[PDB]
Parts: C-alpha cells; structure tokens; sequence
C-alpha cells in the first residue's frame, strides 16, 4: 500500500527559515512566502505549511476521484473538494494534524460514494496518513 | 502508524482550501492567501504548466521541518541562524492499484555528531508532517550528508 515501486515523478524544494521565509522547489516553478498565521501570533501576511498541505489534499483527492472516474468511464466534468486541515499538540510534546475533505460530485448519491470511496483508497495522500489521521471523508454533505 | 501521537488535542489553528483539479486545475484557500494553478505534470500526461500535489507537499514539508529544527534548536539553546532543508517527493505506484509517496529530507546545519542527530531527531518526532506520515512513508532523512 504504501510503497512507491517506481517513481514516475519526482520534485524537490528547500526552505531554510522554517515556517517565517522563503519556500521554493528547485525547479522554481513555486516560489512562496511563509509566515505565522495571527492565530499563532503571526501577521498571516503569507502561507503556512498547514494551508499548504490543505490545498495539496484538497488538489490531490479532486484528481484521485477524477482518476477513477475516468477509468470507470463516468464523465465527470469537475469535482470540487474542501480540505479542512486543523494543528495543535499531541500530549507527547509534538504537533498534530487533523483533516475533513468534503467532496461534492454530480452523480446518484450511491454511485459518487463508491467512486470517492475507491479515490480515498488510491490517493496518494491518503495513502501517507493512513492509521496516523483519521480523515473524515463526506460526499455530497453525506459522511462516507 | 500510530493514531496516538497524531491526535490533535486542541486545535490551535484551522484552515480550509477547496480544490476543483484536472489539467486546467485550480485550489484556493478560504481567505484566499493563496490562489494556484494546477497541472499534471510532463511526467504524468499533463503540460507540467502549475503546480501539483507532490510539489506542494516538498514545500510544506521542507518548511515545517526546517521548522521543527529551529523549534528544538531554541529549546537547546543551541544557536542556528537557520536550518535549510531540502524535502524531495516521488510518486509512484503501490502495487495494490493506488499510489504512494516516497519523501527524503536532507538536513543542512551548523551542528554535528550525536548532537546533531539528537536534534533532528527530536525535530522528527515533533514535526506534524513527520507524525502525519510514520509508518507509512519511510521518510530518509539525513543531516549534513549523513543518514539520521
Ligand atoms: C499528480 C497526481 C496528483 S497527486 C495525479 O495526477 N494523480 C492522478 C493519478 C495519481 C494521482 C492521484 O491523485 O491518484
């Protein structure tokens, strides 16, 4: 489940002032400023990795569902999904994250399930914080 | 994986992004602090134009290390001006009809030996990217060249 037998894409990026400085993938395609968000104390004049795993969640799970979409052959024209990620402590001196995706897919309510149920099982994020997060996963406003 | 060290016991921060992707995706946050292009890459049937998951997760992952390591450095009081680090991401295929990251922080820092170790391997346990991941992804991290 969890082994990448052959990577078909590969990337990179370096960061060097944590969470308060630049962020940039070697190729430099995405080059980004962090900060703090004011809930942290910060100005929440930029990004932080929270929102970052957010939007690539949220990015990762549309192209999953997409995925077996296509290869169920159901034409699919988008499928939007919220990620919702929250952080704060473990109790044993680390940080913690917490996700809900909310997906929304125009087909019979039983049929969207199945596929976004399979997409959960194939998306590669998922796939990373299996048995770490427990994700609440809905569908259409329905709890999967 | 371990549920345990994963439960966030008080949320100090929460976030929403909603995505609809493809190869003329889109995400944003809710306050719109950031608004991206999405693209499969070259390598993976699209034009490689934005940016994409695995992308995202090496900057997020890159930043929030190079964080937890200044985090335990001023703990230490051991001073370091910064703590660069380069997270590098593959996505392959699993075996079971789904896909899996691969991920390699390289550490470069200003400290060595054990106490080096001992420090990033205390920033390794408390990072939340790193608790999201353990067990699932076996993370290669190394500092200054070296395996952790
Ligand atoms: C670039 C990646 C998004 S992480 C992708 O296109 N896909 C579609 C196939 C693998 C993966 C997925 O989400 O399941």
């Amino acid at each position: 489940r969890n082994k990448n037998m052959s990577t078909i894409y590969q990337t990179s990026a370096t960061a060097s002032a944590g969470r308060n400085g630049v962020v940039s993938t070697e190729d430099k395609l995405l080059e980004l400023n962090l900060s703090y968000p004011k809930e942290m104390g910060g100005s929440g004049t930029a990004t932080n990795p929270e929102q970052l795993f957010a939007v690539g969640y949220a990015a990762c799970f549309s192209n999953a569902i997409l995925h077996v979409a296509r290869e169920a052959k159901v034409a699919l024209k988008e499928a939007p999904v919220t990620a919702t990620v929250g952080i704060g402590p473990n109790g044993q001196g680390g940080f913690a994250l917490s996700v809900a995706l909310a997906a929304h897919i125009a087909l019979e309510d039983e049929q969207a399930r199945q596929l976004v149920t399979v997409a959960h099982q194939v998306c590669p994020y998922s796939n990373a914080v299996r048995g770490n997060i427990d994700v609440q996963v809905s569908v259409n406003g329905l709890a999967l």
